């Protein structure tokens, strides 16, 4: 098709569509600043897209800042980023982290180095993947939406697993396929991962915004947009 999800504007309706589901807000920035250690054995979590201490992607976040920005804040916890990865370890961090980390949000290019990584292991795969398969910018959102909430990789519950369910199901438009049957089965794979996990929140994100666009016959995801997550409403008007 043309550029997509790919276009600018477009690009950033689809971050405030996660941002619905994600933080109740349209305001998906407001997050740069966020990190705390949530409990569940990943270390600290923070910025947009959950970045943790534990899986290694943190580590990959600041050293990319320092690459952009070698004498940034961050940049003397590189060694102790290093001893905590694959732990749920406060070595070397803790409370002058967590103030730095706060302090850095302000910094832009800490902000281009989050929205980055964001690109590079969430929003370009999926994207990518998604036209390989002959969607428009719905499918494309829909695939960005789900390697977000389920990660990359080719488990039954990651991103890659949802759409060998699907594609088990339906044959893509790449394929010779229906774009809107394969995405009310891509929806439906998406749906019951989601059920699947444990502590879930509803699924409104596909029950009353994704699907609510494709009965709709939105599929290049074109503005206005009336939607609801949690029950509340939200307008994206152009």
């Amino acid at each position: 098709a043309g550029a997509g999800l790919d276009d600018p504007h477009k690009k950033e309706i689809a971050m405030e569509l996660v941002s619905s589901a994600e933080n109740s807000s349209l305001d998906w920035k407001a997050q740069y600043k966020y990190i705390e250690d949530i409990g569940d054995g990943r270390g600290y979590t923070g910025g947009i897209i959950g970045f943790c201490s534990g899986t290694g992607d943190m580590l990959e976040l600041v050293q990319h800042y320092t690459d952009l920005e070698p004498g940034n804040i961050l940049a003397k916890y590189l060694p102790a980023l290093k001893k905590v990865n694959g732990s749920a370890s406060h070595s070397g961090l803790g409370t002058p982290f967590t103030k730095d980390w706060a302090t850095a949000a302000k910094d832009t290019v800490f902000q281009q180095a989050q929205n980055d990584e964001r690109d590079r292991v969430y929003f370009d795969p999926a994207v990518s993947q998604a036209k390989a398969d002959g969607l428009r910018a719905l499918g494309q959102f829909a695939y960005y939406d789900a390697i977000v909430m389920h990660g990359p990789g080719n488990d039954p519950t990651s991103f890659g697993g949802i759409r060998k369910t699907a594609m088990k199901k339906a044959r893509t438009p790449a394929q010779g396929g229906d774009e809107t049957t394969y995405l009310n089965g891509f929806l439906d794979a998406r749906k019951a991962a989601m059920l699947t996990e444990a502590a879930h929140d509803d699924t409104s994100r596909v029950d009353t915004e994704q699907r609510v666009f494709l009965k709709a016959g939105n599929l290049d995801l074109n503005p206005p947009l009336k939607w609801k997550t949690y029950g509340d409403p939200y307008v994206i008007n152009s």
